[PDB]
């Protein structure tokens, strides 16, 4: 993996490996999502990095408020998939991560995502809002001209929404993160919550559909010794609600829709 | 990746991804015993298998994890390259045995090693059966005709009798259920999630002040996708050495049994 030409966004390769695939021969979600995170973890690292010099002495973080995943084609074990990711500034708001997912043998588009990410005090976890002086260590390793991976106005990436109403259709509750869903910061992964959202999908769904889209909110942190409750009702191409809860209290920790799309 | 020369072993290098890793900041032992699935998922394709033969596909016969032992010298950290070296080796009628050599790609030490004891199996009766003499003339042309022990000592740790872990258990991990990322493609529960799952029931207090060495881990029944699983650890001793048990929070039913050696750091 290499920084492009101009140094405003940076790519990899990735060969799917036997214990990345589902029951269909092709790559999961969740390893699409892990190899996402992987790229943006080196694209980081390639630039000086994703806490800035600022940023490390306040105790502020990166934290992410929404993913959105669109995939077309799931590269099969043994495929070469590459992957070309870039931060772009949102202003007072926060920064935005794209990227595209391509088929290294065709050099065709075979999905894209988009991420928000907001500022935040790590120990207290506040808000604050992007900051002067921090907002422009980082500016200079973002393209100046917008660069959208869904560029399309008025598009899925930025619908709201809502709240799953009780009953759910579909639960899947008593669900722990274990040793292996937690980083190097002993922090559940991202990418954990997402295999929560579609533990509550049904098995015959799954079975004759494919996940072609994906957004999904983060509005709370589940701990290492949390308790989580995964919620589905049928909202319809198969679309759903999701919502992913503490056991306990019911707290919100996640919050999303998934499509899907007929074999 | 690619064979050997003689094509009697395979050898791949992996770089350690930031997901691998753990508080350490090194390559956790369930990303380890991955990239050791990996590299033998590959050494079975690169010869022509699916690991089963023309014959065994043709009875309904599978390759099963029987043991699995993993001693690692040195965890790779997230960015360094990790060289492993695979080869099956025939042991008679009893079935296979896999081994592993884990390097370093910069300096060419050894920083771990694996090795598994596979046995046969009717995929649907699940009855295990002694290997036959045609279907060990078709895997033995891939195979050292001289023997290649990873672990070679005449006292090695990975030909060890496990007991089974008495109650009460000093530790416990209680309704361990597995997901679909910790599925297969055929649905089955992976075998390194039995590692994760053995490993939850040590304390979190020696996880942070200890480094896992040794690891051996023998395979008596498969959990389903819709079972449910507890964790039992037990403190059988610088050095900590525990017993574990994998069993069906229900009625009981043994799924797994090991031990684990951890270090000072
Ligand atoms: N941001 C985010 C959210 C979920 C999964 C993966 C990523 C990449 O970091
Ligand atoms: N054999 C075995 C056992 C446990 C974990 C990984 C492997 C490799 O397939």
């Amino acid at each position: 993996g290499s920084l492009t030409e101009d140094g405003l966004s940076y790519k990899e390769k990735f060969v799917v490996r036997s214990y990345e695939v589902g029951s269909n021969k092709t790559a999961t979600v969740e390893t699409i999502a892990n190899l996402l995170q992987e790229v943006g973890c080196n694209h980081a690292q390639s630039v000086g990095f994703a806490t800035t010099t600022t940023m490390r002495k306040l105790h502020l973080i990166w934290v992410t408020a929404r993913m959105h995943i669109e995939i077309y084609k799931y590269p099969a074990w043994g495929d070469v998939v590459e992957i070309e990711t870039w931060c772009q500034s949102e202003g007072r708001i926060g920064t935005r991560r794209d990227w595209i997912l391509k088929d290294s043998v065709t050099g065709e588009v075979t999905g894209r995502a988009t991420s928000k990410w907001v500022m935040m005090n790590q120990d207290t976890r506040r808000l604050q809002k992007v900051s002067d002086d921090v907002r422009d260590e980082y500016l200079v390793f973002c393209p100046q001209e917008p660069r959208l991976a869904f560029p399309e106005e008025n598009n899925r990436s930025l619908k709201k929404i809502p709240k799953l109403e009780d009953p759910a259709q579909y639960s899947m509750i008593g669900l722990k993160p274990r040793r292996a869903d937690l980083d190097m910061n002993q922090h559940v992964n991202n990418v954990t919550y997402i295999g929560w959202v579609l533990e509550s999908i049904p098995q015959e769904i799954v079975d004759t559909h494919e996940l072609q889209v994906i957004t999904l909110d983060y509005r709370r942190e589940c701990q290492q010794d949390d308790v989580v409750d995964s919620l589905t009702t049928t909202t319809s191409d198969s679309q759903f609600l999701h919502l992913l809860r503490l056991s306990g209290d019911g707290q919100e920790i996640n919050r999303g829709t998934t499509l899907w799309r007929k074999k």
